């Protein structure tokens, strides 16, 4: 209620500022506060001589009018890598009262990926932390995705599967999203009787809070994929068995998915809910998805139609209430497939307003646009922005600025929310701050250069003009890609698998980064004891270094091309023996660019050594190889301190090695060959059992300036 919700955002501010400081701040939650039922509003006053009064509708409201006030008046910030909460004295004073509502009934946040490539190690302590950005920018509809296994597991328990059935079917942890979905099953399990544990607790920790707050959390259900062992206990079942999934073998996808019409659906999906809901309670927003990337085994909208109302009718058969919280992404995926009578026929498969869907891809694949907004079914507009969690600089930020608004304007629009959908979090910190305002604003900012500069200035505790400049020059190019085929995925040089044939092009030009580095280092006499700074400068050298990798590989291959031997040597020498070292000698000189961060994570989920030697593996899986034969090589790549010396380095080592020897001898190079050869060293990374620190070493602007003395004049000379 609003005395509960208040109180949640009190806790919040406690956290946030201290208990000292927040004693000045007057926090309640009043229903009436909203003009219209459903459009979540704050109100700001007092400060100064008077405590700062902060009312919201909701409490998810009032942490965004709390954000509001601390961004805009205090000149704060809050981010994944920290944050920025110097508060003047006395606190500033706002003027009358200040009241806000957002046009959007939802802001969601959350990829079903998110759960697996960002969040598959934490616990509570950095959920409660994610919780608290959550309500700060104002979402109040995401995904509570923790513990469906332990679920899955007393439901196959009773339908009468065996334990080691069970076991075999579930994915390891770090590929339980595609294991939900059905493109997988089994890869790199089985899971731990400890997880299950670990993550009924925090399911129910997490659950709590964000109800706490209003938030909206959703809750998973029944698609139709089931384990083989259903048909051992159920031999009559209609089932068909899906393609292969990202070139895994049938071992490990070709998923058994049970006919709609089946009488065992509603039984299957009717226990899921059910056993979910005796645990975790409901809040009658659930998410299922059938054809996530696989192709139906039919295109008759007849088929498609039963095939959706299936799943829909297992869900109101337990909750007569269900809204269901479908992504849309299939119809962008495969739209050779999905035309537009088999769109129709997933649309019109549930009566209109119960069916939620997630234009996942809106920014730059919308799919709202080319189904009449989906047939009147409502829709959240989603910026999904990043693949695999990859590092690199990246943006299309005219698109997402411009996006909510013309979603809005579209004729007969059903637009309902925005959200923020990224595969993985941890990086681009500037374009999620951008997105999770449009979630209150009602208009595009109107001017981004202004918008980015006070953003550095609320980050660094200071409006610095070097600083302010380098990230006006990180808008207008690495940010600001445009055209249809923006997508955020590092598909650089210096993260793939080296070839005589990799794509050196980009949508910007690449001076703008290397001035944008050098504003920025200059800046540092000043800045460097803000960790946001050293963050940041730490972000953008290793862009640099991004950078300078495909330029040195340009001269590497065109030397190899004439038989240069010495210039090969000279490019190649530098580009593996002196860049790339430099790069993970920089990265790790802070905590959260180590990939032994991450991988103290995993061990700390486990519950002992051998528990942790097996997470630790998955997660090295995941980063490279992805699956057992590289099925989905280097899609989650990072640019992590260990990662790049043991994984990206032995590579381009091995690759260079062979340039050179091919050369010397008469020898053409031959790909195939040397695919062989790099595939045993990206394995070894995967199965070594070597441990890789967790604490920094050295000091990030002093690394980052010496990389800068030696490579940016090479640069500006063109002399490599
Ligand atoms: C589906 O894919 C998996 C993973 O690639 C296959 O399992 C793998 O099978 C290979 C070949 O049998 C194993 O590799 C090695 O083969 C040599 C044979 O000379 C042997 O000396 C080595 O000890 C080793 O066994 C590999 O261990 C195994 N990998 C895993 C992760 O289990 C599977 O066979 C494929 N399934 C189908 C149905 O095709
Ligand atoms: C927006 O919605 C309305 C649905 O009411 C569509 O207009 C109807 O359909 C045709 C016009 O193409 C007319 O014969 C009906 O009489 C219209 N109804 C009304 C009340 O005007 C309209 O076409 C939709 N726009 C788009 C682009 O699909
Ligand atoms: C993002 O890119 C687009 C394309 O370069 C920019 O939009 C142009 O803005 C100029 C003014 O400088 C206008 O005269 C043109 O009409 C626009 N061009 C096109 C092709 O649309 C935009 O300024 C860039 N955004 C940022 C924030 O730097
Ligand atoms: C299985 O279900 C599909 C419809 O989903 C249908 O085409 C097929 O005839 C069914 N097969 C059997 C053996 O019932
Ligand atoms: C790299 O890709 C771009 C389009 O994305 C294309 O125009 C260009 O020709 C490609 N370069 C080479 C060398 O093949
Ligand atoms: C890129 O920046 C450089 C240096 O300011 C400039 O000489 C060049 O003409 C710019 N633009 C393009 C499209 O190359
Ligand atoms: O406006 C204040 C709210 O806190 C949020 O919606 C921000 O605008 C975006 O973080
Ligand atoms: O590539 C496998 C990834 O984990 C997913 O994000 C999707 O398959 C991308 O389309």
């Amino acid at each position: 209620d609003e005395a509960r919700e208040a109180a949640a955002v009190r806790a919040l501010v406690a956290r946030l500022l201290g208990p000292g400081p927040a004693a000045d701040f007057s926090v309640s939650v009043e229903r009436a506060l909203a003009a219209k039922p459903g459009l979540d509003t704050y109100s700001l006053g007092g400060g100064g001589a008077a405590r700062v009064r902060v009312r919201g509708s909701t409490g998810v409201a009032a942490a965004a009018g709390l954000h509001r006030y601390l961004r805009d008046f205090c000149g704060c910030h809050v981010a994944w890598s920290g944050s920025q909460l110097r508060l003047p004295r006395p606190l500033p004073a706002v003027p009358g009262e200040l009241t806000e509502a957002t046009p959007n009934r939802y802001r969601y946040y959350q990829n079903v990926c998110t759960q697996s490539y960002s969040f598959v190690w934490w616990d509570w302590a950095r959920w409660e932390r994610e919780i608290d950005w959550m309500a700060l920018n104002g979402i109040n509809l995401a995904l509570a995705w923790s513990g469906q296994e332990a679920i899955w597991q007393r439901v196959y328990l009773a339908l009468g599967l065996t334990q080691a059935e069970i076991n075999e079917f579930f994915t390891g942890p770090a590929f339980l999203a595609w294991g939900r979905m059905g493109n997988l099953h089994t890869w790199d399990g089985p899971l731990p009787p400890s997880w299950h544990i670990k993550q009924l607790y925090l399911q129910h920790r997490v659950l709590d809070q964000m109800r706490s707050f209003g938030m909206t959390p959703v809750l998973p259900a029944f698609a139709g994929h089931v384990p083989e062992a259903v048909t051992r206990v159920f031999p009559q079942v209609n089932v068909t068995k899906m393609g292969s999934w990202g070139h895994f073998n049938c071992s490990y996808s070709c998923s058994f998915l049970l006919a709609p019409e089946d009488p065992i659906f509603p039984i299957i999906g009717s226990l899921f809910l059910r056993e979910l809901i005796k645990e975790f309670g409901t809040d009658h927003i659930y998410g299922a998805d059938t054809f996530n990337e696989m192709q139906p085994p039919s295109s008759e909208p007849s088929y498609l139609a039963a095939a959706t109302t299936a799943v829909y009718e297992a869900m109101t058969a337990v909750d007569t209430e269900a809204v269901w919280l479908l992504q849309g992404w299939l119809f962008q995926h495969q739209p050779q497939f999905w035309g537009p009578a088999q769109i129709r026929a997933v649309l019109g498969a549930v009566p209109r307003g119960r069916l939620l869907v997630l234009d996942l891809f809106a920014e730059s694949q919308p799919v709202y646009t080319r189904t009449a907004s989906f047939q009147g079914q409502p829709f959240i507009w989603c910026m999904l922005h990043n693949f695999g969690g990859n590092h690199g600089l990246f943006g299309a930020l005219e698109a997402v600025n411009g996006g909510p608004e013309a979603a809005r304007l579209f004729p007969n629009s059903t637009m309902v929310g925005t959200g923020m959908a990224p595969e993985g979090i941890s990086q681009n910190e500037v374009v999620y701050s951008l997105m999770a305002e449009l979630g209150w604003r009602k208009d595009p900012v109107p001017d981004l250069a202004a918008w980015v500069t006070s953003f550095a200035a609320r980050r660094y505790g200071v409006s610095h003009p070097d600083a302010g400049a380098a990230w006006r020059l990180l808008l207008r190019s690495v940010y600001n890609c445009s055209g249809e085929a923006c997508r955020g995925h590092n598909r650089s040089p210096l993260v793939r698998r080296p070839s005589l044939q990799m794509n050196t092009s980009i949508w910007y030009n690449r001076s703008d980064v290397f001035e944008a580095w050098r504003l920025l280092l200059t800046s540092a006499p000043s800045l460097a004891t803000s960790p946001a700074f050293r963050y940041d400068l730490l972000d953008l050298t290793r862009q640099a270094v991004q950078e300078l990798v495909s330029l040195y590989y340009e001269e590497a291959r065109s030397a190899y091309l004439s038989k240069e031997l010495a210039s090969l040597l000279r490019a190649g020498g530098v580009l593996a023996y002196e860049l790339l070292p430099a790069l993970d000698e920089v990265l790790a000189s802070d905590s959260r660019f180590l990939l032994g961060s991450w991988l103290e994570q995993a061990r700390a989920a486990a519950v002992s050594e051998a528990e942790a030697d097996f997470y630790e593996q998955n997660s090295r899986y995941q980063l490279t190889l992805w699956g057992p034969e590289g099925n989905i090589l280097d899609y989650a790549n990072k640019q992590l301190a260990g990662l790049v010396a043991n994984y990206y380095t032995p590579r381009w080592r091995l690759f260079l090695e062979a340039l050179v020897d091919s050369v010397a001898q008469g020898i053409p190079f031959q790909q195939h060959q040397f695919d062989k050869n790099v595939f045993q060293l990206e394995q070894a990374f995967v199965l070594s059992k070597q441990r890789y620190p967790s604490q920094p070493r050295g000091d990030t602007v002093d690394l980052a300036k010496k990389i800068f003395l030696k490579y940016y004049p090479r640069w500006v000379a063109g002399s490599w």
